[PDB]
């Protein structure tokens, strides 16, 4: 069968954890309506069988054919080639929409210096997603149907909402109504609902990382 290893929740290794790249792969398995086993991996106490098949011990990892494959980009493109219907290819022109939101969200989340410009850098990336969404037909980045870019982005936007909300009482401003609407569209996908990390465990996941 297809099998996939993903991060288990910090403080709760019997529940699904908060890895956005793992969630991207789960989302793709679901949107293809494929059958798979999940192995929840405790990253602080990593079983031996798992290391024999993932050298660096990183997740996500997908077993396809009799090969264990890392790298969420690779994983989702192998799935697209092997199971072409329903297709999830995003037109190349839009495949990078939103690509810097996750990075600028992380930097802003971590900041304790109100003047380092990190907020503004995030706002500029949201702004750019807003400009795409308002000028192109939706509900998804490439129109009527969900595609690869939406599945890469959904877990990252969830993290942003949940983490900035919890840690900073901060929300995407009201002045990005397309971004809010797009986030609602993504979080009410059946695939998203089925694969989402409980909010608890996005918080437990981020808590040790907000301050070095």
């Amino acid at each position: 069968a297809l099998e996939i290893c993903v991060k288990a929740a910090v403080g709760a290794p019997d529940h699904l954890g908060d890895c956005p790249f793992s969630q991207r792969a789960l989302l793709t398995l679901e949107e293809k309506s494929l059958t798979y086993k999940i192995h929840l991996i405790n990253l602080s106490d990593k079983p031996q069988w798992f290391l024999d098949i993932s050298p660096q011990g990183k997740v996500p990892v997908l077993k396809i054919d009799d090969k264990w494959v890392t790298d969420s980009d690779v994983i989702v493109g192998i799935l697209e080639e092997k199971y072409p219907d329903p297709p999830l290819k995003t037109p190349a022109e839009f495949a990078s929409v939103g690509s810097n939101i996750f990075g600028t969200f992380g930097t802003f989340l971590k900041s304790k210096d109100s003047n380092d410009g990190s907020e503004h850098a995030l706002l500029v990336e949201l702004e750019a997603l807003e400009n795409h969404l308002k000028s192109h037909d939706g509900p998804f980045i490439a129109g009527e149907r969900v595609s690869a870019v939406d599945l890469s982005l959904a877990p990252k936007l969830y993290h942003l909402q949940v983490a900035l909300g919890h840690f900073k009482s901060w929300s995407v401003p009201e002045s990005f109504p397309h971004v809010h609407n797009y986030m609602k569209t993504l979080f009410s996908l059946d695939s998203f609902e089925k694969t989402k990390t409980e909010e608890k465990y996005v918080i437990s996941g981020w808590a040790p990382k907000v301050n070095p």
